[PDB]
């Protein structure tokens, strides 16, 4: 914890920068992901953001605590 934050509030680019780390945690950048794009429209990826660290990390809502996903 760590807050779930809506990909559509985020800054365009930061967004980018958290997908493409994401898909890179043989098919094309791109497609990975535009592949991830559809799963945070779909809410099986979620966006988890720390207030402290102010650091965001994009997540498979699967692998996410259920005590994370309260919220």
């Amino acid at each position: 914890g760590h807050m779930l934050i809506p990909h559509d509030l985020l800054e365009a680019d930061t967004l980018n920068n958290l997908l493409e780390d994401f898909v890179t945690r043989e098919t094309p950048l791109d497609v990975r992901v535009e592949r991830a794009r559809h799963a945070l429209r779909r809410g099986e990826a979620v966006i988890l953001f720390d207030p402290e660290s102010q650091q965001c990390q994009l997540m498979l809502r699967s692998e996410v605590p259920a005590e994370l996903l309260r919220d």
